[PDB]
C-alpha cells in the first residue's frame, strides 16, 4: 500500500540561465565567466557556448505556454548574476532584474510556482578578475549582495529557493579538474574555494531569513550515492571513505556545519585542508536549511584503490559508450563499472533504486526533507517528419525514478517535489546540444541555430498525464 | 604513518558476574533471572549454569594477581543486581556491595582501571516475578536506585562506567528469539521492553551526571555492522534497511535520542512500535553519553529478501563448522555468508578490517569516542603437557584487530581502550565451557568442574607485551 504523493507535492522542470537563456550581450548583462571559457579554444564540446543557447530570453513567454499546457507545478530556473551585476558588485542592471520579474510574472500568471536558483556556475568574470571569485572571502559579501537584491525584490511571490547548484560539481570542476573555468588543477586551492563557498552558502541562508521569513532555502547537491563493489571488507572500507570524502564532506556542512572527520585528517596529512576563520565554524552551524536540494542523475560503484592506483580517468564527453575510465583518489577508492546496471551513450548509470537510497541515506543521516531539484536522462532523440519525438527511453527512465520516489515517501522520506531536468532541450555546458533532456525539443544542433522551434516530446505528454493523475497514473 | 596508540590508552580484559563469579546463593544473593533460567532442562548448553562457573568470587585475588603480572591497565566487569538487591527493590545488601568493594581496592592496589558495568542480563527474578521486568516502566526507577547505591560507594574510586552490556542481546534474545530470560517469542513485547530498557539507560545517564560528576560513562553495544552482498541496487538497499534495523534502531537512540524513520514506519505499520508516554523523548534526548561502549565479534553480510522469504534461521551453539543457516526479515533483507573472510567454528566472520569500518562509522555518524569494552574468540584449546596452552589461533585474531584499532586511530577515531573478550576462560550460557575466550585457561570443562585452576596461555603472554610496548609490538 504505497503513500500517495502529497496534494501540494511540486511537480517541477529545471534549466539553468547560461545553458538555456541566450541574449548573453543584450540588456546590459555582463561577461560571466562561462561567456570568456566557452570561447577558448577546446573548451567545450564542438566549441558550443551560450550565445544564444536555445533563447530562452527572447521566447520565454511561448516556453510558459508550453509549461502551461503540460500543468507544470514548479519551474526551477537559474538567475545571470551577470545580468543583475554587469561587473559583479557595482550598481543594479534595472533590465536584469526585469526580466526575471516578467518570467516570474509569467509564470504566476499561468499558475506555476518559481524556485529560484542563486547560483548556477556563472558568476561574472570582472569578480574573477577582480580577485579570483570563489577563491577569495571578497565573494562572501559580494554573493550576500547579490543574493539579497533578489530576495528583496522577488520574495513576495517566490517561496522557494536554492542557493547553490552543485558546488561539489562546479569547485571541484573549476579547481581540481580544470574542466570549468577558472581551469585550474590544484587540490589545495579546491578546498580552499570549497571552504569559501561553504561560508557564502551560510552567509546567505542567514540573510534569507530575515529577508524572506516565510521561504524555504536549501543548496542543490550534486547526489551520486556510493556503492561497494562487494562484501570484500577492503571494499566495503572503499565504499566508507569515497561515500565520506565525495558526499558527507558536502552534505555534512549544509546539515551540521561540520566536514567529517576522517576526510579532514587525511586532507590535513597532505596540506590540503582549507584555512578556518574565527568565525567560520559558528556561522556554518547556524545557517540550517529548509530542505537539502538533490541532484540525482547516478550512482557510482567503488572498489580499494591502492597508493599507487587510479587517479583522473576518460571522462564521456562524446556520447560513445564505453569510452569512460575508472577514476579514484590513490589510497582511498576507485570507481568501477556496476555489473548490475546499464548505462546511458554517456556511461551514466541508469539506477532508480539508487536514488530511493540517496532518499533514505538524506532522511536517515540528517532527518532533512528533500527536494529533487533535477533528475533526468540526457540521449540523442531523433526528430522524425511531422515534428514527431518519439523518447520512449526517457518516459522509461523518468517513470522508474518517480516510481522510486513514492517508494520512498511510503518508507518516511519527506519528498517535497521533482524538478525534471530539463524542461526544454538547453546547452550541455561539456557535451553541446545533442545531449538531450527536455519534455520539448529544441530544432537546433552543434552546427546550427536552425529556427529553434519547439517541438512537444511524447515524453511531455506522459509528464502532463503524471501531473494530472499526482503520480497515480505513471 | 601510523600513529601510536595514546599514552593513556585502557589495555583491558572483561568478564561478567554470571559468567565468572560462581557464589550463587552466598551472603545474602537473591536469584538472578538467569539462575532461575537456566536450570530449565534444554536452556543452556548440556545444562550448564553459573552456580559456581569459574568461582571468582573466591579467588578473585588470584585472578587479580594474573592480571597484574600481565599488566592490564584496566579490567571490565560487571556488577551482580541480585548480589546488592536480592530483591531488585527493597534492602540493600551490605556483603555484596562489601565483594565489589574488595574487588576494587585489590584492582586499584595493582594499578588497574575498574570499568564498572551496571548490567549484564542479570535482573533478579523478584522484579521478573513482581512485573515483568523490563517489560514494566518500574524497572526504570528500581535500575536506577541499584546504579546510584553503585555511584555512591564506587564512584570516588571508578572512573569508566557502563551501563546495559548488549541491549540489543538481550532484548532480542529475550523477547524476539526466546534464548534468553524469560524465553519469549513476542515481536511487540520485544520493541515495549527496548523502549524501557532505553528510557532506564537514559534515567542513569543523567543521575550519573550528578553523582559522579568527573566520571566517563556510555551503553554498550553489541554491534556487527552490515555488508551489502554486491553492487546490485537490491541488495544495497538491503544493507540500508539491515544497518538502521539491526545497529541505528538502538545506536541512533544511545546518541540522538531518536528512533530512526524508516525503521519506526516499518514497525508501525506492523502494529509492533512501542508505546510512548510523554516525556519519553525528553529523556531520551537529554543522555548523551561520553562514549559509545563497542562489543565487536563480526561482521554480517545481506542480501535481498523478498516479501515470502527468510525468517529466523539456525544458531551454532555446536562448535561445529558450517550449521548456522542465514536468517532475516522477509522484504528487508536476509543474511549471507560472506566469500571474503574466514569464519571460527561457531561461525563466526574473522573480519579485522570490519572492526575499523564499525568504528569508521560510528565516528563519522556519532562523533562520539568508542570504548572498545569486548572483542576475542572463541575457540577449543588443549592443555598440552607441561601447562602448554598454544593459543596461535587467538594470538593471531586479537594481533589483527588491535592493528585494524591502529589504523582508525590513524583515521581519526577516538578510541579511548580496548578489553579483550575474556581475561579468563568463563561459562558461555548457550555453548557451555568448552567455546574458550580467555587468556588464562581454567581447568574444566562441560563435564567434569575438575579443580578450576588457572594456567596462563599462549595469549597471555602476547598481550603482556602488547602492553607493554603500548601496541608497537604486535
Ligand atoms: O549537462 P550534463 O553534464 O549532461 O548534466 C545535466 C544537467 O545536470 C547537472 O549536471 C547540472 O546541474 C546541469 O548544469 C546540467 O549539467
Amino acid at each position: 500500500h504505497l503513500k500517495p504523493f502529497p496534494p501540494e507535492f511540486l511537480w517541477g522542470a529545471a534549466s539553468a540561465a547560461y545553458q538555456v537563456e541566450g541574449a548573453w550581450n543584450e540588456d546590459g548583462k555582463g561577461l560571466s565567466v562561462w561567456d570568456v571559457f566557452a570561447k577558448q579554444p577546446g573548451r567545450t564540446f564542438k566549441g558550443t557556448n551560450g550565445d544564444v543557447a536555445v533563447d530562452h530570453y527572447h521566447r520565454y513567454q511561448e516556453d510558459v505556454a508550453l509549461m502551461a499546457e503540460m500543468g507544470l507545478k514548479a519551474y526551477r530556473f537559474s538567475v545571470s548574476w551577470s545580468r543583475v551585476f554587469p561587473d559583479g558588485n557595482g550598481a543594479v542592471n534595472e533590465k536584469g532584474l526585469d526580466f526575471y520579474d516578467r518570467l516570474i510574472e509569467e509564470l504566476r500568471n499561468h499558475g506555476i510556482e518559481p524556485i529560484v536558483t542563486l547560483y548556477h556556475w556563472d558568476v561574472p568574470q570582472a569578480l574573477m578578475d577582480a580577485y579570483g571569485a570563489w577563491e577569495s572571502r571578497r565573494i562572501i559579501d559580494d554573493f550576500d549582495r547579490y543574493a539579497v537584491t533578489l530576495f528583496q525584490r522577488f520574495g513576495d511571490r517566490v517561496k522557494y529557493w536554492v542557493t547553490l547548484n552543485e558546488q561539489n560539481i562546479f569547485i571541484s570542476f573549476g579547481y581540481r579538474l580544470g574542466l570549468h573555468p577558472p581551469g585550474v588543477k590544484d587540490m589545495k586551492r579546491m578546498y580552499e574555494a570549497n571552504h569559501i563557498a561553504n561560508l557564502a552558502n551560510a552567509k546567505v541562508i542567514q540573510s534569507f531569513r530575515h529577508y524572506v521569513p516565510d521561504g524555504k532555502i536549501g543548496p542543490s547537491f550534486a547526489y551520486s550515492p556510493m556503492y561497494p563493489y562487494d562484501s570484500r571488507p577492503e571494499n566495503v572500507l572503499a565504499f566508507e571513505n569515497a561515500e565520506e570524502f565525495q558526499n558527507h564532506w558536502w552534505m555534512d556542512v549544509y546539515a551540521w556545519g561540520m566536514y567529517p572527520q576522517a576526510a579532514w585528517n587525511y586532507l590535513e596529512s597532505q596540506g590540503l585542508e582549507p584555512t578556518v576563520a574565527p568565525g567560520d565554524w559558528e556561522l556554518l552551524q547556524a545557517a540550517k536549511p529548509d530542505f537539502m536540494g538533490v541532484n540525482y542523475y547516478q550512482t557510482t560503484t567503488v572498489e580499494h584503490n591502492p597508493p599507487d592506483g587510479v587517479g583522473e580517468g576518460v571522462m564521456n564527453t562524446t556520447g560513445k559508450k564505453g569510452t569512460s575510465t575508472s577514476s579514484g583518489i590513490p589510497g582511498l577508492f576507485k570507481t568501477v563499472r556496476n555489473p548490475h546496471v546499464d548505462t546511458t551513450n554517456w556511461d551514466w548509470a541508469i539506477d532508480p533504486v539508487g536514488l530511493r537510497i540517496g532518499l533514505r541515506r538524506i532522511a536517515n543521516r540528517y532527518q532533512l526533507p528533500i527536494l529533487i531539484t533535477e533528475n533526468g536522462l540526457g540521449e540523442f532523440d531523433t526528430l522524425e517528419p511531422g515534428d514527431i519525438v518519439n523518447d520512449d527511453y526517457r518516459i522509461d527512465y523518468l517513470r522508474r525514478h518517480v516510481q522510486e520516489i513514492q517508494r520512498a515517501i511510503t518508507d518516511g522520506v519527506d519528498v517535497l517535489g521533482y524538478c525534471a531536468w530539463s524542461f526544454t532541450d538547453l546547452l550541455s555546458a561539456l557535451n553541446g546540444y545533442q545531449k538531450r533532456y527536455g519534455f520539448v525539443y529544441v530544432n537546433r544542433d552543434d552546427e546550427s541555430e536552425k529556427d529553434l522551434r519547439r517541438i512537444k516530446k511524447k515524453s511531455f505528454y506522459w509528464y502532463q498525464r503524471v501531473i494530472e493523475t499526482n503520480g497515480a497514473e505513471l
